[PDB]
């Protein structure tokens, strides 16, 4: 039984997962400027010492996470300038009872924001790759996928996979794959795992 | 100007692409993103894109026949046919660059245990091809990842407009008792120069000490 509950400036950004989910879970998103304060409904402001873009403001922002937020709360902050969002992060989360997502510009959310709130709940601040994006709403559904599918209801790399038909454009699937020798198969999928690991993720292996 | 396919069989995931950064590329006709459904190219009554794999093991594969008909039908020699996968090379901003200067990007999304190999093979005959990951996470499809791959290139785009960026702040300068750094306010460019460059180097080794050439 998990709350997920988002919250951004592009709700209809978030719609897709919404219309995901299948027979339970709950996810809901909130426009951002239903906790503004002015009649231009204005979410962000001109950085502190300087600089380009925006920075979002923490009036707005501290409004909606009071409202939204519980001392039972693990708030999700994804930013580029987070620690790694890894799988082990997503089976952690997968056990909690309530998420809350806040979807900032990368320029970011006043820090203040994360510091009030961590210390009245856990804050973990996010970035699920070495790549920058202009905000965290798709972010967003990458952690919100790499999660619910971890709850019940809903190393090396892996090497290449094969189905019908056995030849195909004149290529033809691995012979050993269909030789009924289940132990040389491991063992061939193994080294096809370890020469891929090589190529591709030479990290992996250090 | 780029044209970008994207070929799922959940053509309707790919709908948050019409917002954001991307929506407004599109609406200035600096790309043209265009989604097409898997099962148009399905011959059978089932409309089936997945078989179980050989030599075991669980899950279901996508079927070559299929995928080879539809990017038969979409990709030229010249495309860059992207394939999102938990086994790909890297994705990172160096790639974001270097694809934002693509004519023809083509996406092509797997599900269930991933595009049987002689798919991404038969199209490396014939054009390039980049089996790529965005990260060290079981997602469920690419479907996510493609979205993320699009966001990260199209901001890239002529047209469109290292270490950690540190803490930033708007106003008011004091908010729940909290102060924004004085030194942010004092107007004095190099020491706050100085003071995001050590803000930057404390939170870098904190969350990301690889990017310093530190473990883990
Ligand atoms: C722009 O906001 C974000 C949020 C998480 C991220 N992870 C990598 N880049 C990111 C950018
Ligand atoms: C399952 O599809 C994908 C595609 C790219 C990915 N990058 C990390 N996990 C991924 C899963």
């Amino acid at each position: 039984s998990m709350k997920i509950d988002v919250v951004t400036i592009f709700p209809e950004y978030l719609q897709p997962v919404r219309q995901s989910l299948p027979g339970k879970v709950d996810v809901a998103v909130h426009d951002l400027r239903r906790w503004t304060h002015d009649v231009h409904k204005s979410v962000d402001d001109s950085p502190y010492g300087g600089g380009p873009g925006m920075v979002m403001k923490p009036t707005v922002w501290g409004d909606a996470l009071d409202e939204i937020c519980t001392s039972e709360t693990l708030l999700v902050v994804p930013t580029p300038a987070g620690y790694p969002f890894t799988q082990e992060t997503a089976w952690q989360w997968s056990t909690e009872d309530h998420l809350v997502i806040a979807c900032g510009r990368y320029e970011g959310i006043d820090q203040r924001v994360a510091d009030d709130a961590a210390t009245r709940m856990r804050v973990r601040e996010v970035s699920i790759g070495d790549y920058v994006l202009n905000g965290g709403e798709a972010a967003a559904l990458v952690i919100i996928e790499a999660v619910l599918r971890l709850v019940p209801g809903v190393s090396l790399l892996e090497g290449p996979s094969y189905t019908r038909p056995p030849s195909w454009r004149g290529m033809d699937v691995p012979p050993v794959l269909l030789s009924g020798d289940h132990a040389k198969i491991a063992a061939w999928r193994a080294e096809q795992s370890r020469q891929r690991t090589i190529e591709r993720r030479p990290d992996l292996l250090g």
